[PDB]
């Protein structure tokens, strides 16, 4: 008597070639999935996809190498992965500018990596998750998206962005079989495990809520 | 390919003889623990294990007929159970009376129904599992606890009683290998499916938070 | 031009003798009201009084000598103050005494204290406060209440179930002239500027909110 | 025996010729601050001068016609207005188009005009507020950041980045006589009145908050 995270499901996850996004997509691979690594060069595709290997052995695992940060990345991943009946938006740069030192253009910049990245891969694949009648939609925003730090003003709005997007659109496809949910980390298998449960059909009543896995 | 909630653990759960905290046992139960089912009567005990065998075919199932809002209850149960991995307080009462009408003694007997019980609980089965290094304690709390609703003052003062009591003893509990948590209910087997994932091995980055299982 | 924080309205404040809630009564009587300072000593009450004085010359004041934590201390001050614009609870104790340590007893008692002494005082004066159409009822709150630190956990719990107490009063009150906020402190003249703000006419739009006036 | 709300200081509101932010500037004017006015058109800022005249007769009012969403507007307003003891940021759009309708080039242009206009005025603005060691800097923020709808996305997600920017500034303005606070509205007058507080000087233990003016 035992239960059971199990999938023969498409699960896309964003900067998924280090770090947490690879935790991610390890234990999406280790849980049956058909995982999709995205990174911008093709060499550190193949280096997660054979890190993925290492621990998952009959891992089912695509590779696309894109810059989703940009239209054109985006495009190209759509046109490589049209289907995704998960997607892990972990895409995310970070710096610690002043904020009387950063300027416009910077703003800008980071709100479109940040942000509109997860947005444009959300607007694309959701359709299809809501027409099959069953989704997951999950976004990694670190811990200082609630509380802003102060010494990175600029991520931190970015990560606070995320976490609105995600209560939002959670909210727009209620009653569809599509949850949107955050993940906050702070072991990076221990980050995955939520990830793991969130993209599982269990967590089937959980819709629009952040979740902790810091220490 | 798949990852598993799987048990060698006694689990005890309040209030487990109808409804949630039912629903609870019979997850655990099929994930493969000992649940220890407890109500005031025996025949409720009895019935609620018959309920969850009829799911679980192979449930390892113990019961304890107790009054855990008092402390001899809280004792009695203490003798047949001595050890506990896996604590889920769910006992609590509720009713709709006007604030301007509910006395002092009604507040004060709220307050040790509610949250007094799971503090007794919780204080007996913590500190061995502090010394085997893992231990998890579950607190089942209505989404009425975040936001009190006005016509039910006092049910939702003890609900953000038992909010607080989880996050004071998560971080009193941190660095050993208890986590406490809270669940947040508003399909009863979707409300169980977290917290059979908080119970289960895979949650241990997951301590002081409250997690949401409402539609 | 200038705008106004002004009273002929009367203002009672629980544990005013001393600190935060010595403050607020100066403060509250700087603004014009009508403050009554009560304490369990008598000789407290009086050099309390003595103190406001020095600061504001023609202050109204009266004082009441009765322990607000017992239902015949709470009948004493209605007595000697039936009616009350203004309610200010900040009556409460704390300890340090670990989780394991604290028996049910303790648990019990800071809840009457620190809980239901506010209860009390609320339910007596706010059916006035309807009649007349206008009222203001303040609970001051430490940080304390919205993150349990640990090694506090009795305490925390009260405080969040007084922010509970406060929100859920407000929603109740709603559409009358009462307003119940909660005001989060962590200079006491600063903190004691937030509450009558909110003891004022102007306050009039802000009910079921925790102010902070932390550093 | 009173206590006042008094200003011998300069209040810039941005989108203060009309509804909320025109209720602001009528406060701070009838506060006794020099309140400026500004909007795209000349007229409207005129118009609203005058409204704000017919309230408060002696009051201090300049006025700058300029459009604070783009970088040349700000820099009008700058040349014009160098100096700022209190910036009320609230110029702000909003639409409800569906969230897979909207592209990418309007989820930009709702983050260039209702987040980056507050923080180009709070760039330039809050570095003399920290020489001159006293300072005021408030977002003006809907009740939709906290909870973001699901038909207004795009307008709730630069909400709480606007709440998230304030708090951020807040804690990096910390230490010095600038505060950063944020106000959340849902009777102009009574929301106008917490604003005014905030700008006044005894909101000098607050920052870094959201203060609500709800019903």
């Amino acid at each position: 008597i035992m239960k059971l995270d199990l999938q023969n499901k498409i699960a896309v996850v964003s900067g998924s070639t280090s770090g947490i996004g690879l935790g991610i997509a390890k234990g999406l691979a280790s849980a049956g999935a058909t995982v999709v690594v995205v990174g911008r060069k093709q060499a550190g595709v193949d280096e997660a996809i054979a890190h993925i290997r290492q621990s998952v052995p009959e891992a089912s695992l695509r590779g696309v190498d894109a810059d989703l940060t940009t239209e054109q990345g985006a495009a190209a991943l759509f046109a490589a992965e049209p289907k995704a009946d998960i997607l892990v938006n972990n895409l995310g740069i970070f710096n610690d500018e002043d904020f009387f030192s950063v300027p416009d253009e910077e703003w800008m910049r980071f709100y479109q990596v940040n942000v509109l990245s997860g947005v444009r891969l959300a607007r694309h694949y959701a359709p299809s998750m809501v027409e099959q009648g069953w989704g997951r939609i999950i976004f990694i925003s670190s811990e200082s998206g609630v509380a802003i730090p102060g010494d990175m003003i600029n991520y931190g709005v970015t990560k606070s962005a995320n976490l609105a997007v995600s209560h939002g659109l959670a909210k727009r496809l209620a009653g569809t079989g599509v949850t949107v949910n955050a993940v906050l980390p702070g072991e990076v298998d221990e980050v995955a495990n939520m990830v793991v449960y969130i993209a599982s059909p269990l967590s089937s009543a959980t819709s629009g809520a952040a979740l902790r896995v810091d220490g």
